[PDB]
DNA sequence: TCAGGTATAGCACTGAATGACAAAACAAAATGGTCGCCTGCGACTAGAATACACTGTGCTATCATCATTAACT
C-alpha cells in the first residue's frame, strides 16, 4: 500500500530529474528500489515528512545507477 | 763408375700436458611478504506527489493480408 502510494512520488522525482541517461524505464524502476528500501527502513517516531527520506533515499539510487549503469565502460562512483 | 758424406726419416725413453668427476659461487627466475590505493556498501530526517519526456516522418508508388460493415439469402 505504501509503494502504491508513493509511485506518484517517484514518478515526479523521475521527471524532475529527467535526464536521458540509459532510459526512464530504469530510473523508475531504481527510484522504486530505492522506496521499498527507505520503507524497508522507514519510521515515523521523527516527527518529519517521508517525502525527504524517500526523496534522498532516491537520489543516492539513481546516482548509484547512473554512476554504475548507463555507460559502456564501468566507471566508480569516486572517479 | 764405385764410394765418403751430409741431408732427411724412423726408433728408445721419462716426464710434463690433457680428461673426467665433483664442489663452491654468481646471476636469472619464480614464489612469498608487505605497503598504499581502488573499490563495495551504508547513511544524510524542513517540504518537495502523472508533467516531464517532448514531435518532425512530412501526404512517394503502388501491392498484397487481416477483421468490422452492409446486405443477399
Amino acid at each position: 500500500e505504501m509503494v502504491e502510494a508513493n509511485l506518484r512520488l517517484v514518478i515526479s522525482i523521475a521527471k524532475k530529474y529527467t535526464n536521458r541517461g540509459l532510459q526512464f524505464l530504469d530510473l523508475i524502476q531504481e527510484g522504486n528500489i530505492g522506496l521499498m528500501k527507505a520503507v524497508d527502513k522507514f519510521e515515523y517516531r521523527r516527527g518529519y515528512k517521508f517525502s525527504t527520506y524517500a526523496t534522498w533515499w532516491i537520489r543516492q539510487a539513481i546516482t548509484r545507477s547512473i554512476a554504475d549503469q548507463a555507460r559502456t565502460i564501468r566507471i566508480p562512483v569516486h572517479m
